[PDB]
């Protein structure tokens, strides 16, 4: 039911679009009345993309409701006149602090504390085990996609299209060749793409960062399990990243395996790096 959602006009405003445009068209939302802020993710609907649309708002209101999922809020259709075509406005919970991938671009080194890395996998796994126990892929995980709120929350955004997005934090498997010619996402290609993420906070940057996205393509499924390159690292933190990037995903640990890793598990300063946290999100 479509026609009872509501035109949006007195009740949330457009800022800005939010970030740069790794989202597309989604924007800094103001809630009229209270002056509180949401993301608004805008598309244009046409007759027939109505079903596809109703199973989207259905997927938001079941499975963004925990603490690692940024919230959806409602549903608005801004009517456009008979010679077409109408918005749809699916309003958000905004996440202030910006995404992962500014939080080591904005850190010294591009580097982030090991104790830090711990405490953001494990919130992005977390977030992994509520969508797979509920038999949902994200399909889109890594740095841009995991956000921080004002009170140092880590939450997931943008879970599951003429276009192929960034090739860098997608597992082997989701890569077709003549090996793997029906190339399908499992549960455990969000593993692969956590281990990326957590190299990406690691470094700064995801492992191919310096090659043509299409050649990193064609290396992803070819080259070996990818490293992190600082010998600095504990024993523990390795560990974590051959658990994720285990190339033949058919021995790639569950998100509750890797839950319960000692890297993730053993965490005796995680009350101290949200406080770290915190006081970073502090200094704009
Ligand atoms: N200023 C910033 O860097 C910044 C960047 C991003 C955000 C943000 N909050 C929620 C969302 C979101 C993104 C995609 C989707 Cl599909 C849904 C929601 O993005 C807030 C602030």
């Amino acid at each position: 039911d479509l026609s009872s959602l509501r035109d949006p006009a007195g009740i949330f405003e457009l800022v800005e679009v939010v970030g740069n445009g790794t989202y597309g068209q989604v924007y800094k939302g103001r809630h009229v009345k209270t002056g509180q802020l949401a993301a608004i993710k805008v598309m244009d609907v046409t007759e027939d993309e109505e079903e596809e649309i109703k199973l989207e708002i259905n997927m938001l209101k079941k499975y963004s409701h925990h603490r690692n999922i940024a919230t959806y809020y409602g549903a608005f259709i801004k009517k456009s006149p008979p010679g077409h075509d109408d918005q749809l406005w699916l309003v958000m919970e905004f996440c202030g602090a910006g995404s992962i991938t500014d939080l080591v671009k904005n850190t010294k080194g591009n580097t982030l504390k090991e104790d830090w890395i711990a405490y953001i996998s494990r919130e992005i796994l977390r977030g992994l085990a509520h969508l797979h126990i509920h038999h949902v892929i994200h399909r889109d995980i890594k740095g841009q996609n995991v956000l921080l709120t004002e009170n140092a929350e880590v939450k997931l955004v943008d879970f599951g299209n003429t276009f192929i997005g960034t090739p860098y934090w997608m597992a082997p498997e989701v890569i077709a060749c003549d090996e793997n010619p029906d190339a399908t996402y499992d549960y455990r290609s969000d593993l692969w793409s956590c281990g990326i993420t957590a190299i990406e906070m690691a470094e700064g940057a995801p492992p191919l960062c310096d090659m043509h996205p299409m050649r990193a393509l064609f290396l992803i499924p070819r080259n070996p399990p990818p490293r992190l390159k600082s010998k600095k690292w504990s024993k523990k933190f390795f560990s974590f990243i051959e658990g994720c990037l285990v190339k033949n995903y058919m021995q790639r640990p569950s998100t509750e395996q890797l839950l319960k890793h000692p890297f993730i598990r053993d965490q005796p300063n995680e009350r101290q790096v949200r406080i770290q946290l915190k006081d970073h999100i502090d200094r704009t």
